[PDB]
């Protein structure tokens, strides 16, 4: 088998993704932030707090003939933004882009934080990292790609996001006419339960590249570009005016400015994010600071190829025994 489903921005800066996902009997579709860098698949719910519910579409199990509660499981989970989300879990039938998953667990929201509430496009988060990391307790649940992968063509998704622009998540093929070239591909560790890899370095516009390994996480759940302090201050000494803000959170540049590119590698082959990509407007309405799309990881612990980077590729997550993670240019 496989899936195939259109990914479309939020809002004008992509500041994150959205997937229509089929959950029950009669379908409830629902828009969900496909997220590589967590592993669970959690939705709005009519059991959510209704004062936590502000215009998200919201999954009623109770609607759903093919809905079971698993019975005694509950789930919490806190993210790298400081967000958090818990409730309850059901098992229901999930597809994706035709692609259909029987007994995937659903984990109803009973509390979720302020950044969800206030944000009404995103309806819940379905999970592509390894089921390791998954909160249910107590029995750990699969994410929907673990339960989908046996029945798949090939073990595999990818990403491919669209600057400005819808893209397309598939389940199960690779689609050789998304991008240019070859694909390369490296190595994953899944000690942390993230797609953790290594780029083999970086270059500044048309600056030279600089060889160095830099270990991080192919997460599509985070917008930015994480990267360690000495990186990105080396991009950020090439925009006039740009400086870390303390009092904004990162790095700013003058809204004036024309930003240069930013290439990473990959094994020996090199990725280029253009310079727009990495233009986050106007810190607030009406400013003529902006802020940057890529920011130091000092502190987070991870380097982290967000939306930012992984846009500006056709990316392979390859689920096959020992996982691995491809990159093309589109």
């Amino acid at each position: 088998s496989t899936g195939s489903a259109t990914t479309t921005p939020i809002d004008s800066l992509d500041d994150a993704y959205i997937t229509p996902v089929q959950i029950g009997t009669p379908a409830q579709t629902l828009n969900l932030d496909f997220d590589t860098g967590s592993s669970d698949l959690w939705v709005f719910s009519s059991e959510t707090t209704a004062s936590e519910v502000d215009g998200q579409t919201i999954y009623t199990p109770s609607k759903s003939t093919t809905a079971k509660l698993l019975s005694g499981a509950t789930w919490s989970i806190s993210y790298g933004d400081g967000s958090s989300s818990s409730g309850d879990v059901y098992t229901d039938t999930v597809s994706v882009g035709g692609l259909t998953v029987t007994g995937q667990a659903v984990e109803s929201a009973k509390k979720v934080s302020s950044s969800f509430t206030e944000d009404s496009t995103i309806d819940g988060l379905l999970g592509l990292a390894f089921s390791t990391l998954n909160t249910v307790s107590p029995t750990q649940q699969k994410t929907f790609f673990d339960n989908a992968k046996a029945s798949l063509d090939s073990p595999v998704f990818t990403a491919d996001l669209g600057y400005h622009a819808p893209g397309t998540y598939n389940f199960g093929f690779i689609d050789t006419t998304a991008y240019t070239g070859s694909i390369t591909y490296t190595a994953v560790s899944t000690k942390q339960g993230f797609w953790e890899w290594t780029s083999t370095g970086y270059a500044v516009g048309s600056g030279t590249f600089k060889s160095t390994s830099i270990d991080g996480i192919a997460d599509t759940g985070t917008t930015l570009l994480y990267l360690p302090a000495t990186v990105v201050s080396a991009y950020w000494a090439q925009v006039s005016g740009a400086k870390s803000s303390s009092s904004v959170g990162g790095y700013v540049f003058p809204c004036s400015a024309t930003l240069p590119s930013f290439t990473f590698g990959v094994g020996s082959a090199r990725i280029v994010i253009p310079g727009d990509y990495i233009d986050f407007g106007p810190i607030s309405t009406g400013s003529s600071s902006c802020f940057g799309g890529i920011q130091s990881s000092a502190g987070i612990g991870i380097n982290i190829f967000g939306d930012v980077a992984l846009k500006a590729a056709f990316v392979v997550f390859n689920g096959a025994t020992t996982p691995t993670l491809g990159f093309a240019s589109k």
